[PDB]
């Protein structure tokens, strides 16, 4: 009736400083999945599932 | 009735400072899913599911 | 009827300062999920499941 | 005689990334010296004297 | 006679990742020296003094 | 005769990640020096005197 948000935050992400030295980043994926290097992700659902970073390799679901 | 947002902030992404010095990355992918390097990323969803970064190698549901 | 949320924070991630040094970083997925490299990463959810890593390297759920 | 540089770096400055965010900076002189605000600043000399960032508010040598 | 430098690095600044969230950032100088905001400054000198923030308010040398 | 520097590092400031957050930052001089904010600084001579952050309010040397 009477909602208020003032200075609300949701799902905020700030002031991230970051650094990643790497000679080498090998990923070799051979038939599967794969996920990496994730950073400074904000996400906000409203009814509904909601996943960030998922992996399924794969999936046999036959018949 | 009477809602009231004033500064309201829903998935947000400010002030990221980020550096990645690599001599070599190298990605190898055969037959599935990669997902890498997702950076300073923000959503909002009303209503609906939402993945940001979701990997299925493959899938098999033949018949 | 009278909520009033004034400085609310939720699913924050500030002030945030990393670093990663490597001088060989290797994945090598054969036939799975795999899930690396989560940083600064926040979610909110209103009515639904949400995860941020979830790995399942396949499923096998013929017939 | 056989003097060799081959990757020499000398006063250098790289890979530099900086954010600032404010909502004001004020500066109020009265009768001196400032110095601010001085990023990814690089000197190199060969027989001399090099400030980078000196400051005398004043100087007073009468007579 | 056989000098050889192969990667030197010298007064070298790399790899600087940054963030400066002020609301206000004042500074109020009366009749003197002020020296603020040094980031990522390099310096290199052969036969000569370097100073990098030197702050001296005034001075009185009459006579 | 045979000096050999082969991945020499001198003076060399890397991999450096910073955040400040402040609400607020108030300096105030009356008749000195200051010297604040020296991040990442990197200095090398050769045969002189080299300072970074040298503060004298001031100096009366008269006659």
């Amino acid at each position: 009736v009477l909602y208020v948000g003032s200075k609300t935050k949701e799902g905020v992400v700030h002031g991230v400083a970051t650094v990643a030295e790497k000679t080498k980043e090998q990923v070799t994926n051979v038939g599967g999945a794969v996920v990496t290097g994730v950073t400074a992700v904000a996400q906000k659902t409203v009814e509904g599932a909601g996943s960030i970073a998922a992996a399924t390799g794969f999936v046999k679901k036959d018949q």
